[PDB]
């Protein structure tokens, strides 16, 4: 009946889920804490719409993101959370299929929105070409885990323009493109991982989402999506595209989600 949706990644996508809170069912799925709580958003974020505005079918979400997370700590280090121990808490708690969550290669989807903090961290003391297909080789082997797992249905986001939040603008335009080169060497990078995995693999479902291409149009015409400019911030997250001065709120994440709802009916829940 469910699909289950495994989601990691960094504070674009964190809820404040615990693995020892409420967990999810039909009447509350996103399990903990309530929806709109514990983001960077003012409200709901992309996951809350997806899984409660969005669905076509009973979507039941256990959120492992957290904030600042970089993929692995062994690479770009960053907070204990890394992308990393975020596959590890999956392998502790859910990997085995418990009562509470009995998924299955049909049912389950695992969504992985990951490499901002890692950019943001990286992009001038790092080679681009050659340092980022480390970081997506890592990516492709915490991915294995969950195939050898079982896991079949895979969503990847690419990395959005965050070269254009105001926390780079105030850093200058000669920031803003220094950054966004870089970030445009790892969303190509993790393209081809995605692309390669799913021929080698032969048996996964995936989608590829290209969310820096979707924010990237709103931030050019501002004003045709009901936002002022591109560049205020609001913490309403309704106002501005910008929460705060480094991640967008809950309007711009139900037009991403909404954006997304029919790239994802392959998936199962949407």
């Amino acid at each position: 009946n469910p699909t289950y949706f495994f989601t990691f990644g960094d504070a674009y996508s964190q809820t404040g889920f615990s693995a020892s809170g409420t967990q999810p069912s039909a009447s509350n799925p996103m399990g903990n804490p309530d929806l709109g709580i514990g983001t960077t958003t003012n409200g709901p974020n992309w996951i809350g719409y997806l899984t409660t505005t969005e669905n076509a079918s009973l979507v039941l979400s256990y959120n492992l993101a957290a904030g600042g997370a970089t993929i692995d700590n062994a690479l770009v280090p960053a907070y204990p959370g890394d992308l990393a121990s975020q596959f590890r808490l999956f392998e502790d708690v859910y990997a085995d299929k418990p009562a509470s969550a009995p998924w299955s290669a049909e049912d389950a989807v695992f969504g992985v929105w990951i490499g901002i903090n890692d950019i943001g961290n990286a992009y001038y003391s790092t080679d681009a070409e050659t340092y980022t297909p480390k970081l997506i080789s890592r990516l492709e082997s915490l991915v294995e885990e969950v195939y050898k797992n079982g896991g079949r249905k895979f969503l990847f986001l690419n990395v959005p323009p965050t070269s254009r939040s105001p926390l780079f603008l105030e850093q200058g335009e000669e920031v803003v493109k220094q950054h966004a080169e870089y970030l445009s060497v790892y969303n190509e990078n993790l393209e081809g991982m995605v692309d390669d995995f799913t021929k080698k693999k032969g048996d996964v479902t995936t989608v590829l989402y290209d969310s820096w291409s979707f924010m990237t149009k709103i931030l050019d015409d501002p004003t045709a999506y009901g936002f002022p400019d591109a560049t205020c911030i609001n913490d309403d997250g309704t106002s501005c595209i910008w929460w705060n001065n480094y991640h967008p709120g809950m309007k711009y994440h139900l037009l991403q989600a909404e954006d997304m709802k029919p790239k994802l009916r392959k998936l199962g829940g949407w």
